[PDB]
């Protein structure tokens, strides 16, 4: 396709330039194509690339085919979510220092888990077991692109390094499923605490994995205040459609957090998100690398900006 011609053929420009290192950068002003550049400078400087040697045209119709499974009608959970929770892993690799801590295979799992992880997401949302279903239909959209004839950008893989990938990948995008967050960062919290985590525990290192994973999913109550305020504007609108199209369909009255009318609770519910959820994992993981320090900051300056708003309002 021409799209595709325009993407392989254009000149990616560093990380720098591009800035996808700070863990305060924002997709807002670039465009799409600009996205799917960042995309291969990101899969590029972690050395993916080369070392699973990807070949360029593959790779940049895999970027075309992932974001093109995203539906730009949903508000919140489309293209750009999925690039801005790529970009923080990317963030949390290189400035954050995580990378010295996992395995090439860790972390071609992650990359590609990180922007497949809401795949075709239809904008209905859960609140806190579901057993994963929304999570499961996600990786199955991630495997199935994978797999496309000229998407198979795990060509290049050994047979046993695919599986081990595939695995990882799995787990991945199912620990986006935020019932499983709450489910295991209890035991994640208490080795932190302890001061016993280590990483070198298979299981431990899963756990965190997972961890970091939902750190990134949640990446815009971390970013600078116009950022996400205005991302969070997104998460809004999508949650009240759902009410109000839960309610068109089903005689079903949405719960505040869906419901269009309250929507001066935002900062309130915006507070008691970062508190139950956020806080306690961008604090957790600073232990893990004080280079995360950013994410943790970030979030609690948005607390006090929606605190601000709550009591004002
Ligand atoms: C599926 C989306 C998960 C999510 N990601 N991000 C970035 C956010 C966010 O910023 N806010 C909320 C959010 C959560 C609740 S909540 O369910 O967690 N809420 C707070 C804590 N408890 C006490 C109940 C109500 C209420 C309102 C929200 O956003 C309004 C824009 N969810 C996400
Ligand atoms: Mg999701
Ligand atoms: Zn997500």
């Amino acid at each position: 396709t021409r799209e595709l011609q325009s993407l392989a053929a254009a000149v990616v420009p560093s990380a720098q330039t591009l800035k996808i290192t700070d863990f305060s950068f924002s997709d807002f002003e670039l465009s799409d194509l600009e996205t799917a550049l960042c995309t291969i400078r990101m899969f590029t400087d972690l050395n993916l690339v080369q070392n699973f040697q990807m070949k360029h045209e593959v790779l940049c119709r895999w970027i075309l085919s992932v974001k093109k499974n995203y539906r730009k009608n949903v508000a919140y959970h489309n293209w750009r979510h999925a690039f801005n929770t790529a970009q923080c892993m990317f963030a949390a690799l290189k400035a954050g220092k995580i990378q010295n801590k996992l395995t090439d295979l860790e972390i071609l799992a992650l990359l590609i888990a990180a922007l497949s992880h809401d795949l075709d997401h239809r904008g209905v949302n859960n609140s806190y077991y579901c057993h994963s279903i929304m999570e499961h239909h996600h990786f199955d959209q991630c495997l199935m692109i994978l797999n496309s004839p000229g998407n198979q950008i795990l060509s290049g893989l050994s047979i046993e390094e695919y599986k081990t990938t595939l695995k990882i990948i799995k787990q991945a995008i199912l620990a986006t499923d935020l019932a499983l967050y709450i489910k295991r960062r209890g035991e994640f919290f208490e080795l932190i605490r302890k001061n016993q985590f280590n990483l070198e525990d298979p299981h431990q290192k899963e756990l965190f994995l997972a961890m970091l994973m939902t750190a990134c999913d949640l990446s815009a109550i971390t970013k600078p205040w116009p950022i996400q305020q205005r991302i969070a504007e997104l998460v809004a609108t999508e949650f009240f459609d759902q009410g109000d199209r839960e309610r068109k369909e089903l005689n079903i009255e949405p719960t505040d957090l869906m419901n269009r009318e309250k929507k001066n609770k935002i900062p309130s519910m915006q507070v008691g998100f970062i508190d139950a959820i956020c806080l306690q994992l961008y604090e957790a993981l600073t232990h893990v690398s004080e280079d995360c320090f950013p994410l943790l900051d970030g979030c609690r300056k948005n607390r006090q900006k929606w605190q601000a708003l709550a009591e004002q309002q």
